[PDB]
């Protein structure tokens, strides 16, 4: 009755939109698969009529333009979790990045430390009631849409309706677009011998009835091609991707065995092919909710036997975890690697384990092979997941327990899951650390 109106009377061109944006401005946009391509490039577009913009968000499958040094006077990036076409900027100075847990963006924004002046959001087209569906995200675009002073629509009719607090009212949006186009996919990874190994192990501590996190990142799916025997697999995730809906299919996943959430995957965000997209949508089965519910460490601790299962790039000899950043250049971020740490410690059934899953080598480009286990961690890198928070390490060659267990004992599981082609300059590098041998007890038939 009004809304239609009120929707009428706000549909503009992305040209036009982009125009609330003033000089001065914090710019945020939808989380994800939630940036609005058109809204984006329209911005973009106008550069030359701004001047430091401050422009927020997290991982992104868009083209990171206003990132680039041309922009440096017009745009400042200033990434809360960065991608492939975004973090270019925070290596060359001018691009900025700030470390937030993921489950804390909601409140820093109602807290008005990430104030948001120009949210802009990729929904799709109202119901018969005039509420627009994010339906791939959750995540912070909830909150920043109650506390941006502006929000634009980029209304695409391709966005599916997701069950779950993915609705907005046409009432609470300044402008709308209309557009069409596909949304964004991301390649299915190559599961080769390394990533079928790390899947075994892992599949050896999941039991039947797990609940499960799996975090952005490639090893998360030779995972799931590991679980066909499990039974009463259930979901409590950051996001999912097309290996669980493969799992869902194959009768594993039910969540006939949660004790929150009952019988729903839910999920904060979704990313990966159109087939995810399709199966999300009008699914009583998927439930998407804001990331201080989902990683909420208080809501996590509530969970059910539940496994989270993250990635690194490289780990110490305490068992420090770095999963962000190479040395001092900035990969990513924490998101929620340690929101699920956190809560399956926590856990309230007592039964919590987070794993920490890596390849033990890495190619270089020079071709020289590097460990991932390190006696110390590379020059002005961050420490992502701390020793105290470690609990799970898992390579190709086998697991290691860092709960509870000493800096020599963890150092000696660590080495006992490395290339064994550097296990002998790790045990000297042990030796040289601890001032001990590597090897505890010691026999009377040698010296
Ligand atoms: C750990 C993480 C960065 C890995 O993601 P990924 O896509 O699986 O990353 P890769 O293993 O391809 O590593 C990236 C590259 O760096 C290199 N690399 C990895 N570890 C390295 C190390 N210790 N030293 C130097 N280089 C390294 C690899 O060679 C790799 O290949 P490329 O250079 O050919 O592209 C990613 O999962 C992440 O950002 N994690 C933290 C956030 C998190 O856990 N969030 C939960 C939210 S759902």
């Amino acid at each position: 009755m009004d809304w239609k109106k009120i929707y009428e009377d706000r549909t503009c061109t992305a040209d036009e939109a982009v125009k609330s944006i003033k000089s001065g401005d914090r710019v945020l946009f939808a989380h994800c698969v939630a940036e609005p391509p058109v809204l984006v490039e329209a911005m973009v577009a106008n550069a030359a009529a701004y001047k430091n913009v401050t422009v927020s968000h997290m991982v992104t499958l868009g083209k990171g333009e206003y990132s680039k040094p041309e922009y440096k006077e017009n745009f400042t990036f200033e990434g809360w979790f960065t991608s492939p076409s975004t973090r270019g900027s925070i290596a060359e100075g001018h691009g900025q990045f700030v470390p937030v847990f993921f489950h804390e963006v909601p409140s820093l924004i109602r807290k008005d430390i990430f104030h948001v002046d120009v949210f802009m959001v990729m929904v799709s087209p109202p119901d018969h009631n005039g509420f627009c569906c994010v339906g791939v995200s959750s995540d912070y675009t909830m909150q920043a849409i109650k506390s941006a002073k502006i929000v634009l629509a980029e209304v695409n009719d391709q966005v599916p309706v997701v069950y779950g607090d993915t609705f907005v009212h046409v009432s609470e949006i300044d402008k709308f677009v209309e557009t069409s186009h596909p949304l964004p996919e991301i390649g299915l990874p190559k599961i080769g011998e390394v990533e079928a190994a790390i899947g075994k192990h892992c599949a050896s501590l999941i039991e039947d009835g797990s609940t499960l996190q799996l975090g952005i990142g490639a090893i998360p799916d030779a995972v799931l091609s590991q679980l066909k025997d499990k039974k009463h697999l259930g979901i409590h995730s950051e996001m999912i991707s097309d290996g669980v809906v493969d799992l869902y299919e194959a009768g594993v996943i039910d969540c006939s065995q949660k004790s929150i959430d009952k019988g729903k995957m839910a999920i904060t965000f979704l990313m990966g092919t159109k087939r995810l997209y399709d199966f999300a949508a009008n699914n009583p089965k998927v439930e998407l909710k804001p990331v201080d519910y989902i990683n909420h460490p208080s809501v996590v601790a509530q969970c059910s036997k539940m496994v989270c299962i993250n990635a690194c790039l490289q780990v110490d000899f305490m068992g420090q975890i770095v999963s962000d950043s190479i040395g001092t250049k900035q990969f990513s971020g924490v998101g929620g690697q340690v929101d699920f740490v956190r809560g399956a410690s926590m856990s309230i059934d007592g039964k919590g384990k987070a794993i920490i899953a890596m390849p033990s080598v890495a190619k270089k480009k020079d071709g020289s092979m590097i460990s991932k286990i390190v006696p110390f961690i590379d020059h002005g890198a961050a420490v992502t997941t701390s020793r105290n928070d470690a609990d799970y390490v898992v390579t190709e060659y086998g697991i290691a327990e860092m709960k509870g267990k000493s800096l020599q004992d963890r150092a000696r599981a660590l080495i006992n899951i490395a290339h064994p082609d550097f296990k002998d300059e790790l045990k000297a590098e042990f030796e040289k650390r601890f001032n001990a041998a590597f090897s505890a007890w010691s026999h009377p038939q040698f010296e």
